[PDB]
């Protein structure tokens, strides 16, 4: 729901952006889900 | 480091990037985090 709501937010902005300020917050955007990927290969790392 | 060239690597692709095609790479990313957010979560209410 909420989720829903925000990522609708960030398009309702989004659109106003620019390019770089879009590119900042995209290369931003793979600076954090590969740490969303380490913070998230720690967690399943106690498979043991 | 890996990442680092990874960072690097996925810098290339989006300084090309056409306006809105580097915005919908925006969209689908800000849906990718949350879809961890839940995930990070969900990782910290099976740890306890």
């Amino acid at each position: 729901v909420e989720q829903q709501f925000d990522l609708q937010k960030y398009r309702q902005q989004v659109r106003d952006i620019s390019r770089e300020d879009l590119e900042d917050l995209f290369i931003e955007v793979v600076r954090q889900k590969m740490a969303h990927e380490n913070i998230f290969k720690g967690m399943i790392r106690q498979g043991s």
